[PDB]
């Protein structure tokens, strides 16, 4: 057990092991940057708030402290380090997280339009993550520029997976946070899986080439009316999918409109990059590119490497279907707690 000090910063009680120096407040959680002694790195560590108050905030973090301890990827956010202070389960309650700092994310570097070139690798990585995460059967469910870290050399992590459900409020309106979201998904059309990420990243990829945002709606019907007069109403197939028959009957309501001419829309754009964002922009989720697939795409030619862009180990999600009560999800956290193994 290494050495604890304590410290008060912003009205908050931090205890961190020495090896943590030069905490400074950054900005759920608190979070300070500091730099690490033994690895030499500045890094982010967060103290979860109130992480055991109830049944739903306990599962959450033990779900949170499953899903980041298993992500070891270039391109995905990981963990260097989770400790407690507690000697014992009997006086667990809290809960630290250590990554890199992260200082800047994709709005930061970019109402910019990028070089092809740029927009070409930034892509290639989140791809490259993607396809480590879909290998996991993990579904991200939030990708959208304010969740991709990016350094000065262009490298880029994704990060922030959904591990809750949003609040209604969060998602009314002119905002940000359901602009990225796949239709199915943000009209509770069907089941959905991984495709509503790959409908994510080319709602990104569009606004890196043009400087603007895709489908910017001031309500989820103003964005679906954005959304179809761009890829086209539904045919019969997909609406045999929909479950809901409210959802359905309010669809068929709709004036029918063809699918638009991409090269019409993107203007100027690399031509491989306008045919790749025409296989992500799918209405039928079944039909949409994977992240395997786009990999291979002869876009990103020049960054391509089929021995470089590894899959993740199994991931066993099976505690979601369980109902446990608040101190039992605790000492399941306690244990993973105590059984991390940094990294090399
Ligand atoms: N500067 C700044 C921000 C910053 O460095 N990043 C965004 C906030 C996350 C918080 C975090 C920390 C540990 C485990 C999971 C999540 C860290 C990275
Ligand atoms: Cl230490
Ligand atoms: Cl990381
Ligand atoms: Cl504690
Ligand atoms: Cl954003
Ligand atoms: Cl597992
Ligand atoms: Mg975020």
């Amino acid at each position: 057990r290494p050495t604890f000090y304590r410290q008060e910063l912003n009205k908050t009680i931090w205890e961190v092991p020495e090896r943590y120096q030069n905490l400074s407040p950054v900005g759920y959680g608190s979070v300070c940057a500091a730099f690490d002694t033994k690895t030499g790195h500045r890094v982010a560590v967060k103290k979860l708030s109130r992480p055991f108050q109830s049944i739903i905030h306990a599962k959450r973090t033990y779900r949170e402290l499953r899903l980041l301890k298993h992500m070891k990827h270039e391109n995905v956010i990981g963990l260097l380090d989770v400790f407690t202070p507690a000697r014992s389960l009997e006086e667990f309650n809290d809960v630290y997280l250590v990554t890199h700092l992260m200082g800047a994310d994709l709005n930061n570097i970019v109402c910019q339009k990028l070089t092809d070139d740029h927009v070409q690798f930034l892509i290639y990585q989140i791809l490259r993550g993607l396809k480590y995460i879909h290998s996991a059967d993990i579904i991200h469910r939030d990708l959208k520029p304010s969740n991709l870290a990016v350094n000065e050399d262009c490298e880029l992590k994704i990060l922030d997976f959904g591990l809750a459900r949003h609040t209604d409020d969060e998602m009314t309106g002119y905002v940000a946070t359901r602009w990225y979201r796949a239709p199915e998904i943000m009209l509770n059309w069907m089941h959905y899986n991984q495709t509503v990420d790959i409908w994510s990243v080319g709602c990104i990829m569009a606004e890196l080439l043009t400087g603007r945002t895709l489908f910017p709606g001031t309500d989820h019907i103003d964005q679906l009316k954005l959304i179809l007069r761009l890829v086209g109403t539904p045919g019969a197939e997909l609406l045999k999918k929909i479950s809901s028959e409210s959802a359905r009957n309010y669809i068929q309501s709709l004036a029918q409109m063809p699918k638009m001419n991409f090269a019409n829309v993107f203007i100027g754009a690399n031509p491989l990059a306008v045919d790749l964002l025409e296989k992500m922009l799918v209405l039928d989720s079944d039909k949409r590119i994977t992240a395997a697939q786009a990999l291979a795409h002869a876009y990103f030619a020049q960054y391509h490497d089929p021995d470089d862009e590894p899959v993740a180990d199994p991931y066993d999600q099976s505690f979601e279907s369980r109902d446990l009560l608040i101190d039992e999800w605790k000492s399941l956290t306690y244990d993973e707690v105590i059984s991390f193994v940094p990294p090399p």
